[PDB]
């Protein structure tokens, strides 16, 4: 092979598991030895293209915050709370709307004080529910609001005891835009195990945090690559609410190439 | 192949990086082609002994808490505070000691309010610090206490700035016993780096969190293999102070080989 050695390093520099890494080159060389002619230059673009088609239809990416309720659940320490912040500061100080807050984060000591004083800065309300009875109660209390940002308890979502618990408190229906927050820092094998666990709970988009601490993004590719949905936002720093962006398939696939 | 193919299978299962398996096998295959009888029954013995002889010696592991000042720094959301927390209750409640607290986490919003309303529970003193002088003072104020648990801000240590702010704010002398906090969920490649950026600052042990949340421990081995210090602590849940533990080189390996 020739300009392929060049592309074999690319797929290697990225995360991308083996199954894929190898399968991509298969696809490249096939539709290449028959299609046109590869250059030392156009290898990547052709490379990026093929990859991009392994993800979900680009329409499944960049779904804006539309529905009323905006919930966020995920791994412990990835960016759940600090993100709702970044989002809220947008749905108010930018798209000018009636903003509210609700939290399910009980389990941890003084865990609430955080968002508690996060709202105190956005002059928005806040409710803390320990039972769905209270959560729905909370939904009425904000009825007149455009967007109600929900927060959740950080939990090791492997043990099933916790996906039940989540579906217990929150209802999940018509007016809810769920988001699964994951850190681009997590190992693929890990993420894949929990993603399968949220199979029993609806989810609109992906939120991958800490892309700036990452070293590669292939671990993120593999997750999306084998999923129905794409990614909503992607935090990229601590600074609130600046450090946070949004991306599209090919655009992502473009950060991916190490 | 032979009873060795088995060892070939175990290695696969662990997150161990290729080069290491290749080498563990050359060792295994060597000291068995001119040695004992790798009964597929006692093959798992040497495969661990070999691996074990690759991490720093037992003496570099399990360094108990002695110094008057205990410092924990590390990746974002890894589990520094909950850990600094588990570590404090244990020293107090179980080892009967005069505990004290100190924070440097001025960055994270509400970070203080929580550690304070927690230190209050453990009924212990806490002093916030924005400068090196302030810290040194508190560090000198608590001079009468046995142990002083210092918590730090979770900045992304890829910007040498913060690795400097750390050494600046926190001096580092005989009195201190620092602990680098990394999570068992991170990819090896990410840790491979962030461990170099910390070369300047001295580190006594290592704290790997969320072992109850990861799938394999290969990455944690990979990091240790090419290190000069072992692990002090490991955490396995969110319950304080229960979910915390200690391991030995051979003990850690027994966790890799399932
Ligand atoms: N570099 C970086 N750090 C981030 C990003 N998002 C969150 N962090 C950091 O990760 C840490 C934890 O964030 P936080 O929002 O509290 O996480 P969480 O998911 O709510 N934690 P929990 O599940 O415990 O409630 C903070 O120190 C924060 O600065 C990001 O995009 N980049
Ligand atoms: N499953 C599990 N979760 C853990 C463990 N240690 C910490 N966590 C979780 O990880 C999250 C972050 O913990 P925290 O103490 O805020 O981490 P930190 O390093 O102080 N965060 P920051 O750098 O943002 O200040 C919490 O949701 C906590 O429950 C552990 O051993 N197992
Ligand atoms: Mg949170
Ligand atoms: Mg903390």
């Amino acid at each position: 092979p020739e300009p392929l050695r060049k592309a074999e390093k690319l797929l290697q520099e990225t995360g991308i598991k083996e199954s894929t890494k190898t399968n991509t080159l298969k696809k490249l060389l096939r539709f290449s030895v028959e299609a046109g002619g590869l250059t030392e230059e156009n290898v990547v673009g052709k490379l990026q293209e093929i990859l991009c088609d392994m993800l979900p239809s680009a329409d499944k990416w960049q779904e804006p915050i539309h529905s009323k309720y905006i919930v966020l659940f995920g791994s412990t320490g990835a960016g759940k709370t600090t993100t709702l912040a970044k989002l809220a500061a947008i749905s108010m100080l930018e798209k000018h709307k009636k903003i509210a807050f609700i939290t399910t984060d009980t389990y941890r000591i003084a865990a609430v004080e955080q968002l508690k004083t996060y709202a105190e800065l956005l002059q928005a309300p806040l409710e803390v529910c320990y039972t769905k009875e209270e959560f729905q109660q909370a939904k009425e209390l904000f009825s007149e609001y455009d967007h109600v940002f929900v927060d959740t308890a950080g939990r090791n979502f492997k043990d099933p005891q916790y996906i039940d618990e989540l579906k217990e408190t929150i209802p999940f229906e018509s007016s809810i835009q769920s988001f699964l927050v994951l850190s681009a820092t997590a190992k693929y094998e890990d993420m894949k195990h929990i993603v399968k666990r949220f199979s029993s709970v609806p989810v609109n988009q992906y939120i991958f945090t800490k892309i700036d601490e990452t070293t590669s993004l292939g671990s993120v590719f593999n997750i999306l690559a084998e999923s129905k949905i794409g990614v909503g936002f992607m935090t990229n720093g601590q600074n609130v609410p600046e450090d946070i962006q949004t991306v599209s398939p090919l655009g992502f696939v473009r950060m991916l190439c190490r």
